[PDB]
RNA sequence: GUGAAAUACCACCCUGGCGCGGCUGGGGGCCUAACCCUCGGAUGGGGGGACAGCGCUUGGCGGGCAGUUUGACUGGGGCGG
């Protein structure tokens, strides 16, 4: 852990719990990165994988474009592109992608679908956030 | 590149481990002051001691007791059928 984490996780909260338009100003400044970011939003998810019953996959593609699936343990990835579009263009992006996301719950999926949601980069650290 | 997986700063997770803390269940030891026993004497001393005893509750063993059941046919009834 080098010390452009050291200001970046000392500049937000995973102790408190956050909104998703409330926290996606963030997701820019929180980056230090060299060069070429690309910003990660993830979920822990709420199915059984061992059930292979409640499996998913598909391409659906962002509104604005470059520049899903669940695995083994459980939880999700995937990338909505390149660092690109800015803090208001993202914050409006960022509940896009989520919602497609949940139409594809299966029936006997057991409880909270997103369990916990952390916005993140492939460069940057953990904020609590909501994915509401 | 002869394994399909890529060996970066990252979160999100699995799996076990310890670390702290929040809620916590469980054990041991010591104490005394409730409670108990005792003390020619006591707003006290000694002994036991949060046990025991007692309340409410759980499940159990339980002829020591209680209420009862223990069929009809039938060359008498039972036995047999
Ligand atoms: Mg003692
Ligand atoms: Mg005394
Ligand atoms: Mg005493
Ligand atoms: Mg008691
Ligand atoms: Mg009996
Ligand atoms: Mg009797
Ligand atoms: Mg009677
Ligand atoms: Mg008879
Ligand atoms: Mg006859
Ligand atoms: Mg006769
Ligand atoms: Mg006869
Ligand atoms: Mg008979």
């Amino acid at each position: 852990h080098g010390k452009r984490y050291r200001a970046l996780l000392e500049k937000v909260d995973p102790n408190k719990i956050y909104t998703i338009d409330e926290a996606a100003h963030l997701v820019k400044e929180l980056a230090t990165a060299k060069f070429d970011e690309t910003v990660e939003v993830h979920a822990k998810l709420g199915i059984d994988p061992r059930r292979s019953d409640q499996n998913v996959r598909g391409t659906v593609s962002l509104p604005h474009g470059l520049g899903f699936r669940n695995d083994k343990t459980g939880a999700i990835h995937a990338p909505v592109g390149k660092a690109s579009f800015p803090p208001e263009k993202l914050a409006d992006n960022i509940r896009a992608f989520i919602r497609a996301l949940e139409a594809h719950k299966p029936e006997g999926a057991k409880g909270t679908f997103l369990r916990s949601v952390y916005v993140t980069t492939t460069m940057g650290p953990s904020v609590r956030i909501n994915p509401h």
